[PDB]
């Protein structure tokens, strides 16, 4: 038995179809930006070229400094941020 | 009511349901179909998004350029066809 | 002497879903009409996977439009996992 | 001069998608050497229409992690966290 209380920013993304090199995540001001492009490749159909980009407002409390993001080998990607506080060792 | 088991049965079915119809072109070009879709930022549930692709497909042999058609489904699905 | 350029058009206009549902096996999926709906159903036990084990459930409904007949459903579905239904 | 090796030194972490979940359409409990998450949410995505989604995981645990240590958190834009 584990309780589920609510948190801080965090979002999932399915980026399957854009490798590691095509994928660009960015703090600019109070957003995270997420930006994914591919050239165009074959397959399975025939040809396709890709590209989304998408803005999040960071919430007030956060510190822009402390997000980071991770992608899995499925190609979900995720950003988290924490919340601003003391710096310590 | 009766449950009734669904029947299992050129052709392309496309999900586009982020796009609106007037973002989407396509069009033959010699042997090939393209379809270009494209939208700029707009807000949706999680912050804002833009997306677009464009997808090109060979057509199989003996398949005329002029018979190529394409519609769209109020669910947002498009389908582009081709008499053989 | 130019050379003509395609010129790209709009598409037009029956009832046509997509869903994916790669995580399933084909006889892991359940399609049927009941009245006016049609109805996807899929369910697998638990299988291990990347990050461990999970089951999974996946229960779907659509409204058929006015005037389509249940008699004319049909589906199909693509090697890459992808379900599509039409009327 | 000579590159001189840089390590990276740092744990349990999982984070799962369950957006338009209700905190009461999920429960997360440790048993025996494995986390277990229980989720099921349903909605009309349109008026007539119909949607549920469950799914049940396990995760093995890192050895000798205590059971008290597991905690559980849940975003505003919908992701799970499951930190041990």
């Amino acid at each position: 038995q584990v309780p589920t209380d609510p948190g801080h920013f965090s979002v999932l993304l399915d980026v399957k179809h854009f490798s590691p090199e095509e994928i660009a995540v960015k703090v600019v001001g109070e957003h995270v930006e997420v930006h994914a492009r591919h050239e165009e490749r074959p397959d399975e159909h025939g040809f396709v070229a890709r590209e989304f980009h998408r803005r999040y407002r960071l919430p007030p409390g956060v510190d822009p400094a402390a997000v980071t993001s991770a992608l899995s080998p499925e190609g979900v990607l995720s950003i988290q941020a924490a919340p601003a506080s003391a710096q310590a060792p």
